């Protein structure tokens, strides 16, 4: 039977490119969305036209709250209901905006930036593991140690996601679940800037990590940034 | 006039050693505590007996909630109310317990582990920096800094401690992000990262010795004073160009392979 | 035509598996060796039996010395002589043994451990770049920051190789050359190591309690040289089963 | 009795400030130098005027070669001959210049890798064999965002991080701590135009200035002190936040 994958924030941009490549590789896909229902269904339509009944959508707000654990349980359950299995979880959904230290309430910003970027991946990881070539791929940040000015909460959530990638790789290794990261990265600064950055390049690294060609790789974060993290101020 | 410091979780153990050494160095100190009221008051009493009116206590829960920003503002405000200034913030308080991925509510665990280790340090950092805006300038003798208590083992985490390790990773992120953003205000932001220091009071001696035997330098845990020494260096004039640095105080533990 | 690759220390073990997988992917290969002449020639024979004129051997000592630049130049020149091009360089050859701080001359140990692990990759990188989907892959070590006791010079060499990987990625990007690393943890154990000691190392690995096969290491090299990694440069991929994440 | 320290490349700039601060803390010092004899002797004379018989000089080339192990043994021996003990070794001497990928290259290898990595290793060996003991290595906070065309220098500083960690592990049972101090931008070249110096200064978040040599020395003094007794294998950045700044 065909393996199945959940991709969060899959309606647009990087998540969409990842869902497309997984589907092209032979996966059935759950396309998670929060607000982008039209785009999520448009993508499912396109994938189902290629292979009938191989793409479904799942709505969830990934902001931290009292109901986030049940929402994340539901996303994983939707994979099992549609496809009878869940082989791959891609934690792609992300919020991104500045939160200056010196001057939405700040606690709403915490619930969004830390909740979407770190807590929902944690809850999804728990639900994926509890329900069990299995693997999880977290979308990290190549610039995590040279943060953007005034992005403290965003940077904290991306740091927490490194910690989850490493902790979950160690704890889920006995279950045969690998846990890795892809870290995307102005153009004139990128060493490989002759090539334009694309969502498909990020998806290519995800496809490698979920493949049999990465069966010994766990706890690894692959930077896909054209060399930008190497460039000094 | 003597400078003033806030130390979170300062009633006992490492936070107390930090408060004691700051006080011996000449600081007035706010001893924040959550549940350890008797121990906090006992410490404040000892410090005030050494020099009158140089220590106060401040009670707060640092679990995340919609009131946490007000709590953290109030901790900083307590320093200014007692002492008229706040030169140093030490983010020491920390919840620590396992949260296995495979089997309190999990949302309570998130609020405790991520709140104490990361969100409260972030809000305290916001409040510390914001309160400096009103102060008179001291362009000649000002030495403002924040020290976060990190973990030397953050990249070799303990089994089944994902939320704890996520919170400590976020604290590294805060340390570096706040160092960049607050440098223009002359506020330095650094970390001290213990490996094995004081073992839990409830841990059996056999288990404590298992941890001690891992440490290359002396096969023993760091004393609380050894952790405090690195905090004292980072707040001192001898560290005036250091910002965004995390000093491991771990006896070589993080260098040891499986 | 078919692209061409140099793999150093390719007669046996991980370098052999890399040369084989590059050849299976469509590369012509230079099999570099130092002492393993019979194994190198046998491998070239096997690869040429599959596709004629797609494999050659090249012999060189990669110990540092005043002739090392000439040797490294000649390895790259051997790829151009055989195949007319050189698209990929894999720096795999490596000396590995203890050099305790407290008690071969020590200068010979320096020349061997720092030469093979760092200086030869640097000179090979210079000659590869000068002679021009181009890329270099360096075989690093996932344990570089939790080093084996009494392996100072080896560990220094591997740290220097990380610096080279990053510095050359930065400097050679304008020429379209990507430079990345693959960092094994425990892969193929030494032939001379007893079974009990091998099992000790295997038991450390979270993912499967086993060493990486040479083929698993080669799979990461194949990815990095591929069109699916064209925006990756300066990255070191650990292939370690989670070993580097395990505390004391 | 007073402890003793060897500082390499101690005639000028950061090494000089280290040697002065160690001497002010109460150490007797061996001032190693390569070409700067007049400045090394001037420093020793200044320190001996302050307290008699507390400073000597030791000349050596720290380029890698057949004779480097004997040179490094002789530097450590000079401390024992003058002062009867050697408590601290500071590996500060360093060659620094570009080596573009696209002097012979093997001379550049010998100089850049010898001064930054091989000589620290051999000095570490001789220091340990001869035994609050500690070694401090002068690292580089920018080691993972290197300057364009400085591959050999960067390789040498990466190797020095590996030495700092390997030696901390191996020498811990002997009670010898091994740590690093990693400057970002500190003293710029005297000949560098102020317009270029200002380009570097403006990069630094904390004060838009370079570190003084004395600020680097303050971190060394901490690491050799009793206040760092449990610290080994640590590298302390003294960089004003520079390493945290993205391109
Ligand atoms: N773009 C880059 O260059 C870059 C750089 C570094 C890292 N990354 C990482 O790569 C991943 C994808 O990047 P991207 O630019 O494609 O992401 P993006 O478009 O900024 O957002 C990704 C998706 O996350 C979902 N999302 C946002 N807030 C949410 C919430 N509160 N609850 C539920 N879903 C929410 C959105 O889904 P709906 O639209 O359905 O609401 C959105 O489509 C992210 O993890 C990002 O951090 C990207
Ligand atoms: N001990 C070690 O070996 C070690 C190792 C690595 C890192 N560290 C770090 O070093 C620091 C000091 O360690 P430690 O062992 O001394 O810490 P600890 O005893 O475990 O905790 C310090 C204090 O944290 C306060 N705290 C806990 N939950 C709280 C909450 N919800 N609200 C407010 N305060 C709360 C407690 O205050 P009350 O007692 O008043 O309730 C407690 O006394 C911590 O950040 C720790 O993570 C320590
Ligand atoms: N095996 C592991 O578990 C492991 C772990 C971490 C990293 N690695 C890295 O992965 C790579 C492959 O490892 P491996 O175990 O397959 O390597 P290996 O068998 O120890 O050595 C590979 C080859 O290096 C060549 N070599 C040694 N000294 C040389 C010299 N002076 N001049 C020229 N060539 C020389 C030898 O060639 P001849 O046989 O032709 O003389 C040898 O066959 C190495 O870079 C290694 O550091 C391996
Ligand atoms: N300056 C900075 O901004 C900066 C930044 C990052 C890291 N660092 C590190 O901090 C340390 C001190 O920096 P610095 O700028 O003061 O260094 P420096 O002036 O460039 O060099 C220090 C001394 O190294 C000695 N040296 C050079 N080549 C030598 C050789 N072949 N043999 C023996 N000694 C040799 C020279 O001694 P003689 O003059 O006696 O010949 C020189 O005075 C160095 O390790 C450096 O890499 C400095
Ligand atoms: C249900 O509760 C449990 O299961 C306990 C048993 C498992 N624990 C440890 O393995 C463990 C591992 C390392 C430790 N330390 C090196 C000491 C220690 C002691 N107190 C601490 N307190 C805080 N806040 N943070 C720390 N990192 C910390 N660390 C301590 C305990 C502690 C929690
Ligand atoms: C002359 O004496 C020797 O060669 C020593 C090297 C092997 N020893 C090990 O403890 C040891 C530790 C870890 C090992 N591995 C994880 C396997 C391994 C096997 N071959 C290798 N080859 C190279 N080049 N580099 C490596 N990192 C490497 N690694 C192997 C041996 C002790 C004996
Ligand atoms: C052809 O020769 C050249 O092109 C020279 C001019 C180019 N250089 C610099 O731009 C440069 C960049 C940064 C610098 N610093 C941050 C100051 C500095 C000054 N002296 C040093 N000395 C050593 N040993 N190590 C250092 N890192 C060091 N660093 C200094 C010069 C140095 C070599």
């Amino acid at each position: 039977e065909a393996p199945a994958a959940v991709v969060t924030g899959a309606a647009k941009r990087i998540g969409r490119a990842i869902a497309v490549k997984l589907h092209q590789t032979g996966y059935r896909v759950v396309i998670h969305y929060h607000n982008s229902a039209e785009a999520a269904v448009s993508l499912a339509d396109e994938l189902n036209k290629e292979r009938s009944n191989t793409a479904v959508v799942c709505q969830a707000d990934l902001t931290n709250s009292n109901v986030l654990p049940a929402s994340c349980e539901e996303i994983i359950n939707s994979c099992f209901r549609a496809f009878g299995r869940c082989d791959v979880l891609v934690n792609n959904a992300s919020a991104f905006y500045p939160t200056p230290l010196v001057q939405k309430t700040v606690e709403t910003q915490v619930a969004e930036l830390i909740g979407t970027n770190a807590i929902a991946p944690f809850l999804l990881t728990m639900s994926f593991a509890q329900r069990q070539n299995l693997s999880i791929v977290n979308l990290c940040d190549a610039m995590v140690d040279q943060p953007c000015m005034a992005f403290s909460l965003y940077n904290m959530g991306k740091h927490a996601l490194v910690g989850l990638t490493q902790s979950a790789a160690l704890e889920l290794a006995p279950y045969g679940i690998r846990v890795n990261g892809v870290a995307p990265g102005w153009r004139r600064k990128v060493p490989l800037g002759r090539r334009e950055a694309s969502a498909e390049q990020i998806a290519d690294a995800v496809i490698f990590l979920v493949s049999g060609s990465a069966q010994y790789i766990t706890g690894s974060i692959i930077k896909v940034d054209g060399g930008l993290s190497l460039v000094h101020a």
